[PDB]
DNA sequence: TTAGGGTTAGGG
DNA sequence: CCCTAACCCTAA
């Protein structure tokens, strides 16, 4: 069953993009305790986030 | 391993 | 429901 991204999970992705740049999905995943999220999930979530503008 | 188009299932 | 966010597919 798919799982909605929490606000904490979302905030981790913003700080990861700030600290390491966009496209560095596997580097951002190792910098935060992402449980059950792959680097592709992070890439998809970011595209989702820029559409909703977050 | 990531980018970008495509797929799907669950929540608004 | 059914739209869209969370998924998948794959070239390079």
């Amino acid at each position: 069953t798919r799982k909605m991204w929490s606000v904490q999970e979302s905030e981790w992705l913003k700080q990861g993009v700030v600290r390491y740049g966009v496209g560095h999905w596997e580097r951002i995943r190792s910098a935060f305790p992402f449980a059950g999220r792959t680097a592709v999930n992070l890439k998809d979530r970011w595209r989702t986030m820029v559409k909703l503008k977050m």
